[PDB]
DNA sequence: GGTGCGCAT
DNA sequence: CCATGCGCACC
């Protein structure tokens, strides 16, 4: 099969009929056991193929149930929709029995018996101890002894009736005294002896109760704390102690029972397994509370669910026993039908899987032979036609295919120990056809497996309604008056600029913008940006964009973006006299040349970038605007602790992501695998194996800078379940349980992201004064670094790069570099085009670095960004639909994509308009190009730190090194310019083929040559005068911060910077400070201690 | 802490 | 031969 690579599921070398569900028509069975690849690390197979599997197959209907969660509903719900299959909204929840009592029957005979295995039904008591506070006896079993009994039990190979009446004539006290008592109770039943229904007490939930610090409860443990002759004196010498605390710290037999599953009794619960399914939306609702709870208040190393919540909410929630590990399995094969059929009572429908998923248990010798497992599912079909419940055969499918099952096993492995799988054989938990299912249980006979197959799963699924996991509309919050106050903000803003009649292209573009926002409902949008940037502002911090939020003149006039949209154009600050143009003459207002106010001696400040709203808005205005804000790193929490503000705490969640298994853990997982199993696969195999891995849930975190705001009329529940993440219960921040993806789409994701580059202008603002806005972004001497190295006062020899851009923002790298070299921009149009050729795809490699080259397109002309290609078409004379619908499709990359008669209407239409043939060739080869506002913004940021780093360079380079440089040799930068270059040559000498940590220093180390060349040096660390993380300006000198040291720390680097304010002896520093002897010795040989006279 | 590695704009 | 940045897993 060609996987990629072809593979026979035997081996994989580098160079047919699907399964079919052959049972008619009306009779095919629905699966109501699914496990996905959203169970972490437990299923490999994506809920859309199993959806596309039981749609083909002719299924009515599908569960999704993953164990924990429902971060496949979204996929599950569009597969259902794409293959015309019923989905059930279910998971299969760890729930944890809310009460477990401590005394039983509402003088102490502490006993114990030790047996022939766990299941008081299938095995029996070997041994009998018990003390009076002495009774021991040995009982016989007929069979001999199996070594893991002589071994687990110190036995080796009278009559039972008798030793029970023995122990019967002599308060019972057991260690999980249920299974002793259980196991005591059968052997009664089993001579009709009465069941002796004295008050007992059950000594692991007593020391629960009594110590919830502890982490593990068995007797050996507990005994180290504090044969069955031995377990017994043992369980004695402790009972003792506990029912003492019980007197004290809270005296009867009853109270024992009085504080009983409450606090933290969930977490020393043991979890079984449950299937819960939403019957109808508002059952979709509870389960997402239920999902929500488990994950934010029950949570124990698994989201876990009280007994006593799923009561609660269960009107609309189908319950099923779910697998082996569900209770009432579990009860039928280790304490018996009727405790199994009082248990059932609280199901809705009962499950059964075929004898191939049990198998694990008959390897464990927990059901003995396959003819116990036919009893104990016999059993459990019984108990659930006696209590008038579904009985269902599900499957617990956790992949597609049979030959999938590999797949499982390597994730399984992969976890080692950790995992309880490993210990055993993975079952068989394929997706079986009705025809399968039907022979699986075959030894039912026909009529029962036909009903428990087919009808009762068919009637299971017709008792749910047709549920909707995602919403259809964007619900955004409602701020009362926002249209009019976003309105009267650009209005006001821009009377302010260009006088109170404002000039027609301005009164132009204000009214359709404010026509398409206000109209569409946007303006909560636009006003959550302002103010979000405005309380930005008010504490000194320049908020940046991303996208195509500069486009909007709304956006600037409110002061979300610095970016200017209008055409190029000169406005008075003092007069408001203004003057455009419209005519294609300037690329920006930057590139004007000064001038003089005709009106009155001010000089004009020239402005405008010619960026089309229809990027951001969509031609018609009809797109949700999109308005990602590059807040300081600094500043970010404060930021999202403001939307937790502005809408509360309780409809602010941080967006959530699912972290998969990738192809470097994928095939970290297969290596792993073949050296534990020691075998020796091919490269094929191996990467088909590290395909069928891939994609599974590895785990949860959070967006980089994505709130989602609920409406405050609705709840989260009605959009997804809430989680921490990475199931941190400690985090400050609620993450959406489904991926953002799914959602966004119907809430607002607010995308406060955090970048560097405000934090380093404000941290230059903070060093000079200057006010950041005030920097002159169109200065010519700034462009000089663009150009050449000149301007710094260095050469390319000595800066090892042509371009004084070294350290500024998008413009420092090699390859930004290389294209700056061979470019030679001169103005900010041609930096907006260096932008969009450095980033964008198949616009610089083959596109343009050519006709540059060649003289066929100017740096000015070719291809940039995708809003170039708009501007350009409507000034050549296309409609500026034609425009905008050709635009898109370049940026796409759908030119040859589209059909020949569109291809061909754009063709005709460009070349009637006299549009070049290297245009449209150009148009032809991108595949992705970015907004021009963008570009726009990242070129205001650099220009911004480019001029610090021209006319002060001491305050820029102090700011990059403080902010931007984390990783410091310190020591070569320290001895001058010599030692960095030796540094820089070993570091470019390793190759292509070099660490992270090596490219992050070798860039330290370039901006460090830098500035040595220019005349400025680094210094040693000083106990009283370097910072915590920031570098110090001395002279013309920068004073290394502690965090610059090797391993220095950041916690103890503050420890020194709080100890130097109270107040010797070398040993001192150590002793305060916490610095390790290693660092110690570090400032010792590099002359930081040396001032120290001890 | 440090280092991958996955994810996102 | 895209840049930058955040967050969790694992050592
Ligand atoms: O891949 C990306 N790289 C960058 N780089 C930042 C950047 C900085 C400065 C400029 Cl001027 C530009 Cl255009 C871009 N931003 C981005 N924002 C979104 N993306 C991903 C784009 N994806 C992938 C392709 O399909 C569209 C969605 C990116
Ligand atoms: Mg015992
Ligand atoms: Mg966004
Ligand atoms: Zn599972
Ligand atoms: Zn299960
Ligand atoms: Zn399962
Ligand atoms: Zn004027």
């Amino acid at each position: 099969y060609v996987f990629d690579k072809i593979t026979d599921y035997t081996s994989s070398f580098i160079v047919h009929t699907p399964r079919k569900d052959y049972a008619p028509e009306g009779e095919k069975r629905v699966e109501l056991h699914v496990h996905s690849n959203m169970s972490t690390m437990d299923a490999t197979n994506s809920i859309s193929d199993l959806v596309a599997q039981a749609g083909k197959w002719g299924h009515r209907a599908i569960a999704i149930t993953d164990h924990g969660g429902a971060q496949a509903f979204p996929e599950a719900h569009s597969a259902g929709k794409k293959a015309g299959v019923k989905i059930l909204y279910g998971v299969e929840a760890n729930v944890v029995d809310d009460g477990v009592p401590i005394a039983y029957n509402d003088t102490y005979v502490v006993f114990a018996v030790a047996t022939t295995g766990l299941s008081a039904v299938y095995d029996t008591i070997i041994e009998l101890a018990a003390v009076k506070m002495s009774f021991d006896e040995f009982i016989d079993p007929g069979h001999p002894l199996s070594r893991t009994t002589v071994d687990l039990t110190g036995i080796t190979d009278k009559s039972e009736e008798e030793v029970l009446r023995m122990f019967l004539e002599f308060i019972l006290v057991a260690h999980n005294a249920a299974f002793d008592m259980g196991f005591l109770n059968t052997s009664y039943a089993r001579y009709g002896i009465p069941e002796a229904a004295n008050p007992v007490i059950d000594t692991l939930e007593l020391a629960r109760y009594l110590y919830p610090q502890f982490k593990r409860f068995g007797l050996g443990v507990l005994s180290k704390k504090f044969r069955a002759i031995y377990d017994a004196e043992a369980t004695g010498h402790l009972a003792w102690i506990f029912v003492k605390e019980a007197m004290d710290n809270h005296l009867y037999h009853d109270q024992l029972n009085e504080h009983i599953g409450e606090g933290d009794s969930y977490k020393r619960a043991r979890p079984f397994h449950v299937t819960i399914l939403a019957k109808n939306q508002a059952g979709l609702k509870d389960l997402f509370k239920l999902i929500s709870m488990s994950n934010v208040e029950y949570f124990e190393r698994v989201p876990r669910i009280p007994r006593s919540q799923l009561k609660k909410m269960r009107e609309n929630l189908l319950i099923g026993s779910a697998c082996d590990k569900g209770e009432i399995f579990e009860a039928m094969m280790q304490k018996g039908v009727e405790e199994a059929r009082n248990r059932a009572k609280f199901y809705d429908y009962i499950e059964v899987m075929p004898k191939a998923v049990y198998a694990p248990l008959i390897e464990q010798e927990l059901v003995k032979n396959e003819h116990d497992l036919e009893e104990i599912i016999q059993n459990l079909v019984e108990i659930g036609k006696s209590l008038d419940k579904i009985v269902v055969a599900t499957g617990n499918v956790h992949y597609l295919n049979e030959e999938d099952a590999i797949y499982r096993k390597i994730l399984i492995n992969s976890m080692g120990g950790a995992n309880p799988l490993n210990r055993h054989s993975l079952p068989d938990v394929h997706f079986r056809t009705t025809d399968e299912m039907l022979t699986a249980f075959h030894f039912l006979g026909e009529e029962t497996a036909k009903e428990i197959v087919v009808e009762n799963t068919n009637k299971i699924a017709d008792i749910c309604e047709e549920v909707i996991p995602v919403k259809d509309e964007l619900y955004t919050p409602k701020i009362p008056g926002s249209e009019d106050e976003i309105s009267e903000l650009s209005y006001t803003k821009a009377k302010q600029m260009y006088g109170d009649p404002l000039p027609e292209i301005i009164q132009k573009r204000l009214k359709k913008e404010l026509n398409s926002i206000n109209g569409n409902g946007f303006s909560v949008i636009y006003l959550i940006a302002q103010k979000l940037v405005h309380k930005s502002n008010e504490d000194g911090y320049l908020v940046g964009s991303r996208g195509s939020v500069g486009s909007s003149f709304v956006a600037t006039m409110t002061g979300i973006t610095e970016v200017n949209p209008l055409a190029p154009h000169y406005y008075c600050p003092e007069c408001q006299y203004s003057e455009f143009f419209e005519d294609g003459t300037y690329g920006s207002g930057f590139d004007m040349p000064e001038k003089q106010c005709p009106k009155c001696g001010a000089r004009l400040n020239k402005d405008g970038h010619d960026i089309p709203f229809e990027t951001f808005l969509g031609f018609h205005g009809d797109k949700v605007p999109d308005i990602d804000l590059n807040f300081s790193g600094d500043y970010q929490a404060e930021a999202h602790n403001y939307t937790k503000v502005l809408f509360g705490e309780d409809y602010v969640y941080r967006a959530g992501t699912i972290g998969t298994v990738a192809d470097k853990t994928a095939y970290g997982y297969v290596k792993g695998y073949e050296r534990d199993n020691n075998l020796q696969f091919r490269s094929a195999e191996v990467d088909r194996l590290a395909k069928g891995a891939t994609g599974v849930k590895r785990t949860t975190g959070q967006h980089p800078g994505g709130i989602i705001v609920i409406p405050d009329y609705m709840d989260v529940y009605d959009f997804t379940p809430i989680q921490y993440p990475a199931d941190d219960q400690n985090s400050e921040w609620k993450t959406t349980h489904f991926d953002f993806h799914s959602i966004h789409d119907n809430v607002l994701k607010l995308d406060i992201l955090g970048h560097d580059d405000p934090t380093v202008i404000r941290m230059l603002q903070d060093l000079s004064g200057i006010d950041p806005q005030t920097i002159p972004t169109d200065d010519p001497e700034v462009m000089r670094i663009f150009a050449g190295p000149e301007v710094l006062g260095v050469s390319q020899e000595q800066i090892y790069s042509k371009t004084g851009t070294l350290g500024i923002p998008e413009f420092g790298t090699r390859f930004v570099r290389g294209m700056l070299e061979e470019t030679h921009p001169t103005t900010f149009a041609e930096l907006l085009q260096i932008s969009g050729l450095s980033h964008g795809t198949d616009v610089w490699l083959g596109n343009a670095e050519e006709l540059i080259r060649r003289g066929d397109a100017t740096l000015a002309e070719v291809i940039g960004c995708r809003d170039d290609i708009m501007v350009y078409l409507i000034h050549a004379g296309l409609d500026s639909g034609m425009a905008f619908k050709i635009m898109e499709t370049v940026r796409k990359g759908q030119w040859n994509k589209i059909p020949d008669e569109l291809r061909e209407t754009y063709l005709s239409a460009m070349k009637e308009n006299n549009v070049p043939d290297w245009y449209i060739d150009s148009c032809s080869k991108i595949k992705y190009m970015f907004p021009k506002a963008h570009a726009a913004a990242y070129v205001l940021m650099a220009l911004r730190v480019a001029y610090f780093k021209v006319y002060f360079p001491i305050l820029y380079y102090c700011a990059y090194f403080s902010v931007r440089a984390d990783d410091f040799d310190l020591v070569s930068m320290c001895k001058g310019k010599d030692a960095v270059k030796q540094a820089m040559k070993e570091i470019t000498d390793k190759g292509l083929d070099a660490s992270v940590k090596e490219k992050n220093q070798l860039t330290v180390l370039e901006l460090a040559n830098e500035m040595l060349e220019r005349g400025f040096k680094f210094g040693m660390i000083d106990l009283y005068k370097s910072d915590a993380v920031n570098f110090v300006i001395e002279g013309d000198t920068l004073i290394a911060p502690f965090r610059a040291v090797p391993s220095l720390g950041t916690n103890v680097a503050k420890q020194i910077v709080e100890a130097r304010k109270d107040g010797l002896s070398k040993e001192d520093l150590a002793t305060r400070g916490k610095v390790s002897k290693t660092l110690i010795e570090y400032m010792n040989d590099n002359g930081v201690l040396k001032d120290l006279p001890d």
